This record gives structure tokens, sequence and C-alpha cells, in this order.
């Protein structure tokens, strides 16, 4: 049992909800909050601005000094770094960015990083501004990830249409 509330029930393991990735963090403080990183973790916009807005931008000072001592991520890679005030710990998960043209295969070897916890609060991989579609994102998920994950779909129409969607 876990402090997650609200959430539908999509297979054994993957939950979905409604919800403010910022706010649920807030809310649960769970272990593990995923990030939707660039492999520079130069948190601008989309869901990784929102989580470092509300860090009141430690999450960018640590990362900066992260990456000046390791260099980038990959594509499809991940680093563990502090919650600070969101969870105990930030997930920074690299999923390809379409707007980049990157390969949306490497989507899979995203999901894997999920699999190294047992619990995770997570957004839907290369959605938003990454420019994937957020519905084989979805399919991504639930045939990668074999750990219990808790996804906040921000826009509840694209919730809707990801339930209502859902094989
Ligand atoms: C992954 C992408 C695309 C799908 C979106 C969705 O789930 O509907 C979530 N995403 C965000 O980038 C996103 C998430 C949370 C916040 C945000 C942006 O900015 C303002 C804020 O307070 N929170």
């Amino acid at each position: 049992v876990n402090s997650f509330s609200g959430y539908l029930k999509l297979t054994d393991n993957v939950y979905i909800k409604n919800a403010d990735i910022v706010e649920e963090a807030k809310k649960v403080k769970p272990t593990v909050v995923v990030n939707a990183a660039n492999v520079y973790l130069k948190h601008g916009g989309g869901v990784a601005g929102a989580l470092n807005k509300a860090t009141n931008n430690a999450m960018q000072v640590e990362s900066d000094d992260y990456i000046a001592t390791n260099g980038p991520l990959k594509v499809g890679g991940s680093c563990v770094l502090s919650g600070h005030n969101l969870a105990k710990h930030c997930l920074h998960v690299v999923g390809p960015n379409v707007n980049k043209g990157e390969d949306i295969q490497l989507l899979k070897s995203a999901y894997e990083n999920f699999n190294q916890h047992e619990v995770l609060l997570a957004p839907l991989l290369s959605a938003g501004i990454f420019g994937a579609d957020p519905i084989h994102s979805l399919r991504v998920c639930v045939d990668t990830v074999r750990t219990n994950v808790y996804l906040a779909v921000f826009d509840k129409n694209l919730y809707d249409k990801l339930v209502s969607s859902f094989l």
C-alpha cells in the first residue's frame, strides 16, 4: 500500500491520473519523481521547467554541477539526483526529442531506466514539447516498465484520450 490517490489502474503495474506532476509530488513526496530531462539537464520548460521552478532553481544548480563533473547524459539515459522539496530523489530521464530529430526507438531505452526503482511518479516520456505521440509513449511505458509507475498527465483532454484509447 502506498499514498498515491485517485489513479486509474491500466495494468498490473501502471496507474494514471489527470494531474500536475508538481502538485502531485508536493503532496505525495514520493521516493522518486521522474523529470523529462534533456542531455544537458537544462530545465527550461515543459515538465523540467515546472519541476525546477518548484525547487526555486535548486534543481538547476545541482544539475549544473553534475554536468560540469560528468558531461552530458545520453539520449535514452538517466541520472539520479536530489528530489529537493518534491521527492527523496529525482530520476532525470532523457527521452528522444522529435523536434530535434532524435530516434523514437530510444523511447524504450528511456523507459527501461524506470525498472531500477520499485515505485515512481512520472510523466509520459517524450510527450509534450518533446514532440512524440503520447498514445505511443503510453504503449511503450506499459510494455517496458515492470515496476510500479504512477503517471501524471497534465492535460485533461489528453488524459481522457489516453484512457479512452488504451488497449
Ligand atoms: C510531458 C509534457 C507533455 C504532456 C503534459 C501532460 O501530461 O498533459 C505534461 N508535460 C509537461 O511538459 C508539463 C507538465 C507539468 C507542468 C508543465 C508542463 O508546465 C506547467 C506546470 O505547472 N506543470
